[PDB]
């Protein structure tokens, strides 16, 4: 329905799962997309699977890599013109309690999940402000940004940080009339090939004491809320949290 | 883009402002709509202004009127077939502190804003469960369901009640596999003819200490999040709060 | 330790369970207390069990009874001097989903849990403002004011209302320099003789998927946070939610 | 009133302002206290100002220094016996928007405000679990852990992280019956000599659009909620947020 007419989007971690579904729906709604990922083998195949290079390209990048962020925005503008939309979706997890998190685990996870979002959000504001683009920064901030999980200590830290840092950025962009919105999306458990690779994971996640709907979601569940937030339909939404979680946080 | 293909929606307080914009966008996305309002003069004109009777009709009703709710669902099903979608949007305000709220003011506001939402949500679950409709109940729950305002005491009570009652309903519908989702929408300040009728109101609401964007929203800002929530795009969203407020609650 | 030196407190539903523990600790900290309850047999015994009439008295009252509230404040002032402290603790529950809540059940529960808190808060502001009392209104607002429960629909409505209405009152009292604070306390599951009377209830409430500590609390757990909020120790706390829940809402 | 009978507390950033008031009230309530700070000149004077070495000592430490944390717990146990209580209060601020935060500023602030809290919380769980101490970890998590401020981007990130990381730790300690509680305290604006050193700061913070009480708090306002959380009075409170903010976040 051309809901993203003329938009130019960067999606980090766009080569798999949630990020790939966001990229797919963004292209279907008329956006030009640059997806990122660490593995050129995966990324080259992923871009080609979604569309032609006039619609979607791949840029190899680890979101923790500060200087690569500059190269990524330049490559996207060279391909598609000025960037309007950034989805900070790249993330990793550590399955440790706070008590059992090694400092190396802590720093590695924060480098991707927190520094990556900071670097992308900071650079995005510089590059997308004051251009009449209807710019939108969408930060993936998890149900683990609202509630704790005893075995996700560092992940919880990262997602709580993204949640409130995003409000700061939203406010500064609003008060300065930058034409940049910043919002967070908080997925509950989502079925991906990686969940499928973990025996018993989907069944545990689908128990009513975890997800009240009694099943987990699917990548397009997160793609559709991202289309809304990237579109001009959400021009009055900034500094807000959007939860799509099968009821996980309602109980 | 036919995002509400085959849906049949009731929108309370659908004859003006936010409700009328929700009705307009619902019809544009392929839903059949029954709007309600207290004033037959307003409602007859409003339905005709949006579309033909095959698309949209009006039913006169005060949401505080329990027995009229049954008549409303029957009229909608007679016109359009089984109801899939309920937007509990009808509301009133009292400009009083808790200290200065009369008991008559308290009961009148709660009858519309809280009993109306309860009556609609209860009846909606009975009528829309277990039919494969992809049913969705959307309760208007305000930024005043998140933060207090010293001059909106009864309104705050009503909107806090809608916020958490809606989570209860969401959970019961999820746990029982009813195929009914329940979510809340929380508008910030929105420009309507009624705001326009109050000298200085929009300017006060647009101060940066109130709305960081420095302007208020427009009825379509609430219509678009309602289209998402009424659509099957939001099939994994239940028990969630969706804020569209220009940054009001982010600071 | 005389933490409530000179305070004069009304505790609704003060004759049993949580309310009786709040009354007991208030008297131990030097407050003069008027407890209320519906049953003169229970209330007369309860006051005598805590202390002598110079320390604590009983006033028979249903918190839903608007005109009795005036009589209650007058009786307390006659016994002990001007009221400084109000704990709106009286409440009832209905074990019904929203879907299965009768209108009679809905209205009865809201009359106690919501009208009672409104009547007490409104009257308290009138009677306790501008007297240098360090006045404090503490509204019992439940974990069910934060999360839904599929079988507590009306209770959830009432507790969400108390949560946000209390912020309105807090703000108006702060902005007008009334020397009245308003805060909410949100108990998780608490062991009382009434829980003991329900076979299997404590075991269900103690499951790790409900209360992560693996046991439920005890009335003094709520008494101690109420002493803090009634005391001048909390003179900068207003409009805040205080949760004491064994981790229920943290997951 | 000996509310912290037998407790042994570490307070980071305990040599000034809020931390020094927490230390002062902890000693008055019968706790043995080790305060930390970066400056031996300040810390030696601060410990002596509160009490004698049998009551309170100073240990020089930057909370960002991982290996110093081990030395700090050993010194405290050598002086006073096993540590029961940790207040992670040390923090710094950067007055920059996300847009204008340098990477050096970002990393320095996160090293103190986030790594320091992680290091202290992790080590505290190892050292204070399974000893019958009634152990309590209290993490300073700010009103800036709830709302954004356009000029506190990195600070907001750090305080959001502390808020949700603390819930993870609370849950793991509860589920494993470690006899360790973890909670967060969220001060609003508090008058300290450092605020006094910034011309116009207190007046800006006291505007009704910032702090509804129309004045800022005082260090003892944070000390008293910390006494409650360190005491066995709060034995059912874990994973909770305690806000003391003059109404800042209620509007
Ligand atoms: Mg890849
Ligand atoms: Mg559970
Ligand atoms: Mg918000
Ligand atoms: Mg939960
Ligand atoms: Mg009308
Ligand atoms: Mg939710
Ligand atoms: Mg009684
Ligand atoms: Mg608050
Ligand atoms: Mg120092
Ligand atoms: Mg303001
Ligand atoms: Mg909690
Ligand atoms: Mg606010």
């Amino acid at each position: 329905s051309n809901r993203l007419d003329g938009k130019v989007a960067i999606i980090t971690g766009g080569t798999l799962g949630i990020g790939l579904a966001i990229a797919t729906k963004f292209v279907e709604e008329g956006a030009k997309v640059m997806i990122t990922g660490r593995h050129s083998d995966v990324g080259e195949k992923a871009a080609k699977s979604v569309g032609t290079p006039d619609q979607i390209q791949f840029f190899q990048h680890d979101s923790s890599d500060e200087d690569g962020w500059t190269k990524l925005f330049d490559a996207t503008e060279k391909a598609f013109g000025p960037v309007s939309t950034l989805v900070n979706n790249a993330g990793i997890a550590v399955n440790k309690s706070v008590e059992e998190t090694t400092t190396a685990e802590w720093r590695k996870l924060l480098a991707v999940n927190l520094d990556g979002v900071f670097f992308g959000t900071r650079l995005g504001i510089h590059r997308m402000k004051n251009k009449g683009l209807g710019a939108s920064i969408i930060n993936m901030s998890s149900i683990e940004g609202f509630v704790g999980d005893p075995s996700l200590g560092a992940y919880n830290a990262s997602k709580g940080a993204v949640r409130i840092m995003s409000k700061s950025a939203a406010l500064d962009c609003a008060l300065k009339d930058y034409d940049v919105r910043v919002n967070t999306v908080h997925p509950g458990y989502i079925k991906t090939p990686l969940v499928d690779d973990l025996p018993g994971a989907e069944e545990a996640m689908s128990q009513r004491t975890k997800t009240p709907m009694g099943h987990i979601g699917e990548p397009n569940d997160i793609a559709y809320i991202c289309v809304y937030l990237a579109s001009n339909e959400s021009k009055f939404a900034t500094g807000s949290e959007f939860v799509v979680d099968g009821g996980y946080t309602a109980q």
